[PDB]
Order: C-alpha cells, then structure tokens, then sequence
C-alpha cells in the first residue's frame, strides 16, 4: 500500500513532507530486520529502489529529497547496503544511483553520494551496458568515470580522480579500459565538436604512467590499435602527435622537438608499436583493415606517410621494378612460345614452369589468408591455365593451345596492375577498375537482355523456310542473329530488306528500335559515368591508389626475412630524458606564421650531428 | 534518388491497398502506447542519438528505462 | 500582441469557420508557402495559439473540402510547418496531452522519440502518407 505510494510521491517529487510523514510511518512499521525494511522499500522485480526512481524522476526539489532519503538511511544504518544496490535485470544489470545521476547530469548529488560512501568502481555488466549492433544500446565502457568522460563532464572527472578509492586501470567485462571506450566513441569531429581529445589529454596528465596505453583488451589490442581497428582519426592525430612542454610529464609526449633555429625545426616522432615489428602494427593493422573508408586521412598523417616514402626510397621501388622485369620476360617468352607453336626453348619452358609455380603458390597462400583483391584470383587462374597447357602439351590433346593463349592474354591484361606504379597511370588504372565495376555492368546486363529479346524476335520472323539454301536465310540460327546484332552495334552489320520473311516491315522496325535503345542506353551509361566522375574521379583515384601502393609495399616488406629487414629498418634510435631510449623517425618541417620560442628541446647543439 | 523514392513509396502504397483489412490488420506497424490522462493512442517507436546538446530529460513517461 | 489581446477578450470566437469552411490554422497552412520568404514566424504563431487553447477541437475539424489543417498541409506544399506539427514535444505537464512527439526512454545521448500515427496510418478514409504520395502539383 505504501510502496506504490512512495514511488508515486517520488515520481511526482512534489512534497518532501509527504515523504517525511511516510518515513515516520515506515520507521513505525519497522518494529519487526534491516532487510525487512529494505525489501519493504525495494522493488523485487528489477531490484530498483526509490533513490533510483528519484534520480530517474527529476525536479527542482530533488536535492532536498535526496538529503532526506540519505539521512533516513543513515539513521537506520542501512546506508552501505542500500546505495551500492544495483539492478537484478539483464539489461539494467549493475548500474547504481551514481550512473543514473550522471546520465541525468547532476554533479552535486554525485558529490553527496560519494561523501555518503558511494561505490565509484562499480561495473555495469548488462545487455544495455554491453550491447551489440550499435543500436538499442549504449556502450561507455561499463564504469562511471568513462560515462562522465564520454558525456563531457570534466569537474566530475577531477573529483573521481581526486578520490583515492577510485580504480583508474579497471578493465570491463569486454576487457576494455577507459581509453578504449573513448576510442570507440570518437565517431566524428563535427558531431562531438572534439571534446574527447581534451578529456584524453586531461586524463593522461592526471596519470603519469604508460600503464594504460600498454594494456590490451580481451581482443588483445591497445587503445591505439583499437583506434586503428576503428575509424578514429582526429583522436589518432593527437595520440601520435603529442608534445608536452612540462618537464615532469615530458616522458609521455611522442612528438619531440630537439632541433630549432627559427621557423625550421625537427619534429621527432616515435615508432614503438608502429614499426611493423611486434606481431602487428598500426601501419599493418590500418592498411589491412576493412569496413573503414577513412583509411586515407589516417595515412595522410606525418609519421606514417614519411615511413612509407622512406621505405619506397630505401628498397621497395627496386623490388617492384624487379618483379615487373621478371613478369615482363615471362609473358614475352610465353608469346614467343605461342607464336612458334632448341636447348634455349627447354630452359625457357623450365623457367616458365618454375615462375608459374612461384606465383601460383603465392596467390594460393594469399587466398588462404583471405574489389581490391581482384588481381590475385586472376594471376592464380592464369598460372593454373599455364600448368594445364603444359600437361595437355605433353599429352596428345588439341586443347593445349586454348588454355595457354587465354592465360597469355590474361597476363597482358594483368600488366595494368604493374601500370599501377606510376602516379598518373595509377589514377588511370584506378579509373579502369572503378569504371568496369560500377558503370559498365549495368549496361552489359541490360544490353544482353535486350539482345536476347530482339534476337528471339528476329529469329522467329526469319523462321520462314530457307528454301534449301542457308545463304537465303540470314538470322537463321539464334546465335547467328545475335552475332548480326552485335556486328551492327559495332557498325559492320548487314542491314537489308529481309528475304524468307513473313513481315519484313516489322523486322526492320524491331531492328531500328534495338539500335535506338542501344544508343540511348550507351548515352545513359555515359551520363552516369560523368556524374560519378566529376567528383569521384580526382579524389577517389589518389586516395585509393595510395592505399593500394601501401598495401603492396607492405606485401613486399612481409615477403622478406628479419635480418635483411633489420638492415633496411628506417627507424633510428634516439635517447630521451630519464634514461628513456626509444626508436624514432626524424622529420624536418617549417612554419612561417606562428613565432613561438623553443624552450623545450633535447639536443643542445642545433645541428645534424 | 528523390523521384525514385517517391515511386517506391507510391508503389508500396499500391501493394498495401491491394490487400484486405484482416491481413492489413495483422501487418500493422503501429504499436499502441499509453499516455497521461488515460490517453491511449497508436504510435511508432524510433531510437535516435544526439551528441551535441546535453539537456536533462525531466519529462518521460516510462520510469524503467528499457525495452525489456 | 494583438493576438494576445483578442484571445484575452471573452467575446472572441476561436473556432469560427469561414465561408470557405476553413478555420484559423487552415489559413496559416495556406499562408506558409516557404521558409525563406517569411523567416518562419508562422510556426511561432501556431505554437502560441495552441498553447493558448488546450483543446484538440481545432485539429479535429474539417473544412468544407472535408480536410484537417494537417490534411490541408498535405494538400499544399507546407513543409516546415508540418515538421513542427508532427515533431511536437511539450515539457509542460498541463498541456503535455497535445504533444505528438513523446520521449519516454533516455539514458543519455540515446533516446526513444515516440511519434503519433492517428491520421497518418492509412486507416480512416485517407492519410497524410496516402494524400501526399498521391498528390500532384
């Protein structure tokens, strides 16, 4: 009778006096022991309390209500057993009054609760607290601190991190920590107006250890690696480019500046998990990532871009041109063979077999490790046809020429993949792929169905008796009719008043309609092409091309052993304060606008030495 | 895109009007919901998100926040 | 200000229908041709008037064409006014009965915006959906 009355008095929140008298009545009925009054107050369905109902149902009078409730629970000495209570429901599981208070954005109440013994490290392990599909659910990391972080509440963060009972390194049921959550939540700069970066910065400045970023989730990944697996970009620019003038916390900053005489300076960066060394790397992770269209802007950053360029200027260009030369000689030998069909031919055939086996096994391992990858399957099909041709060549078969030739032509087509090297030719080949993927397929499919329709039509009309003469009957065979149509679309077709036909007029009309429809259809693939190209041509070409370049570069780099790799490392070690040694990539940049004296610099002597 | 979605909508409604009332009654996307003052009416639940403006929600019908 | 005066005057007749059969809100719905031309003052007046009259009577009426002002908003190209009419959320607990846009579920940036389908569900002899989609001009 009273419990519903309590919940309604709280839902309205109109009177504390109602709750004063009703609490007097509760204390009177408590003659029966704390669990008795606790259950009398508690909702046995979800485990919910009044205080939860209070901080859900908000009004101006709430603060007084909270003071009343807490003083009451303190006089009854159930303060600990009450506040730390959490829901028993599945989705609701674990969330306390504090998380409710913060979802409703009331800080002072949170201070009162913390002063009253609130549990800050309480985890929320539930469906709503650990959902999937990113809809009908909200994931903040399952700790209150992360909630205040995601919700742009710095003061509460200062409080919590000022309290000693707080656990900063607490990992959730998903294995993630604070920073992982923020990395999950940085969807875009525009939507959030970039407050999270400020929170990340404040938190690191409040915790002077590497412990957090050194952690790994249950997926086995750092928050940085989590940013790579995600599309977080603006946060990532901060994570890599980090400069701190404070000499106490300077050990954290990855962006160092040791050399400055003026507008010119050396911005020195750190490569620890990025150098493609320890079982994964931000570079490898990003480049091999999928379901992320922001990979371009990720790679536009200073350290990664310069790494790729340094490696290309170190070795990779040589390897690319080298493979190009091998494949060039290969397919040329194949042409000589196919055109002329002593000791030199035998050695050449052996080389062909060996090289084919090499590429075939490479593409097989690639597929096993598996449309940007469209080339691999093509090379594989080529090499397969080659070995098949070799087999059929030895045997008394007539089909050896067919597979051979098909593979040869396919290889000359694959030459475009090597044309992807040059900058202009790169965007050109990207245009080839984009065209043949998006634009043309519609045209070909619909053209083909038109072709089949008008073909059966013409064939039926032509079905009149040839009169014992095949030449008298054009369009006789369905395939022949379709051939005539395609020949006409080229412009070689034979247009004539048909013979051995019941309705020559209708024949002509249908033919003309086919021509006109084909023409306008061509015009419409063209119009769609221009519309997509006017924007997608320039931008998408460069980005996707550089992406492909990076992927291939890393492929070449993974083909090599460790010792050669160790010799070709672009990383140059550099000392840092507090006996801190770390690998780094030196870069030199210039800024003519902002004149800011360099107080923080490692290398006294300003020069490359 | 605009005219296409218009055509989609028109033909969707054509199909929908092709059907009888009982089947239609079974396929109704409307989910009834109670409202204050004993006010009952049909409604469509939607879930949206806003990261910019943080405004505490004082007015909300369902106390227990979940779809159960 | 003059609207405040008139609606404070007791002799006023709010529900008065014209010789064309239209009511007050019908007129405004005819009036708001575009957002750019009027700088969107009409939605403010619609809001003020409904807040000054706490009944469903107006929106429940039909013109001599047999159409709600909402239905008239469909028959015309009124868009922003329609966005207001459908997306209508009122924190005032006295007039909360009017607001069609409800918010019953919120833990944070996530929320459930619950909307009303009374005359829109293609049920009673016409609907805003059907009217609009089958409309021309």
């Amino acid at each position: 009778r009273l419990k519903k009355r309590i919940f309604a008095a709280v839902s309205e929140g109109c009177v504390e006096e109602l709750v004063e008298l009703l609490v007097e009545l509760q204390e009177l009925c408590r003659r029966r022991v704390p669990d008795f009054l606790m259950h009398k107050l508690t909702a046995s369905d979800t485990g919910k309390t009044c205080l939860m109902k209070a901080l859900l149902n908000i009004n101006p009078n709430t603060k007084e209500i909270v003071r009343i409730l807490l003083a009451f629970a303190e006089e009854n000495d159930i303060l600990g057993r009450f506040i730390n209570a959490e829901y028993t429901e599945e989705a609701y599981e674990g969330q306390t009054a504090l998380n409710i208070a913060i979802e409703r954005r009331q800080g002072d109440i949170a201070a009162l609760l913390i002063a009253a013994g609130a549990d800050v490290n309480a985890h929320a392990k539930g469906a709503f607290f650990n959902p999937k599909y990113q809809h009908e659910g909200f994931y903040f990391g399952e700790t209150p601190l992360a909630l205040a972080a995601c919700t742009n509440q710095p003061e509460i963060v200062q409080l919590l991190m000022e309290h000693e009972q707080t656990d900063i390194t607490s990992r959730d049921s998903r294995g993630n920590n604070i920073l992982h959550a923020l990395v999950t939540v940085a969807e875009d700069f525009k939507t959030q107006n970039d407050f999270v970066k400020r929170m990340y910065d404040m938190i690191l400045l409040r915790s002077g250890n590497w412990e957090l970023e050194t952690t790994r989730n249950n997926d086995g990944l750092t928050p940085l690696q989590l940013a790579a697996k995600m599309g977080k970009a603006e946060i990532l620019k901060y994570i890599l480019s980090r400069e701190i003038k404070e000499k106490r916390l300077r050990s954290l900053s990855r962006k160092f500046t040791d050399w400055a005489y003026g507008p010119v300076s050396s911005s020195l960066y750190d490569l620890t998990n990025v150098d493609t060394t320890t079982d994964n790397s931000v570079l490898e992770i990003t480049v091999y990532n999928t379901n992320i269209d922001n990979r371009h802007e990720m790679l536009t950053l200073e350290p990664l871009h310069t790494l790729l360029h340094m490696k290309w200027k170190k070795f990779a260009k040589h390897m690319f041109f080298l493979s190009f030369c091998f494949y060039f000689f290969y397919n040329i030998t194949l042409t000589l063979v196919s055109y002329y069909r002593g000791w030199l031919q035998l050695l050449g055939r052996m080389f062909v077999l060996i090289w084919a086996m090499c590429i075939s096994v490479k593409e097989g391992i690639a597929i096993f490790l598996l449309s940007d990858a469209w080339f691999h399957f093509v090379f594989f099909i080529q090499a397969v046809l080659v070995i098949l041709s070799v087999f059929l060549y030895l045997f008394a078969y007539k089909e050896y020429l067919a597979c051979l030739v098909l593979a040869m032509a396919l290889g000359w087509a694959n030459m475009l993949y090597y044309t992807r090297g040059f900058q202009s030719m790169g965007m050109y080949s990207v245009m080839i792929q984009k065209v043949i993927l998006h634009d043309v397929l519609k045209f070909l499919f619909v053209y083909i169905v038109f072709l089949l329709g008008f073909g059966v039509a013409l064939a039926s009309l032509i079905e009149k008796c040839p009169k014992d003469n095949k030449d008298c009957s054009s369009y006789g065979s369905f395939s022949d009719a379709v051939l005539e149509l395609f020949k006409l679309t080229i412009g070689l077709g034979d247009l004539n008043i048909q013979q051995n036909s019941k309705y020559p007029i209708l024949f002509l009309f249908l033919l003309i309609t086919y021509v006109i429809l084909t023409f306008v259809l061509l015009l419409n693939m063209l119009i769609a092409l221009m519309g997509e190209t006017v924007e997608n041509v320039s931008k998408e070409s460069e980005r996707i091309w550089r992406l492909q370049r990076a992927r291939t570069i890393l492929e070449f780099e993974k083909m090599l052993p460790e010792w050669l790799r160790s010799r070709f490392r672009m990383g140059e070690l550099c000392k840092v304060a507090e006996d801190d040694f770390r690998l780094c990539l030196r870069i030199n940049e210039v800024k003519w606008t902002e004149w800011k004296t360099h107080v923080s610099f490692l290398n006294e002597d300003p020069g490359p030495v």
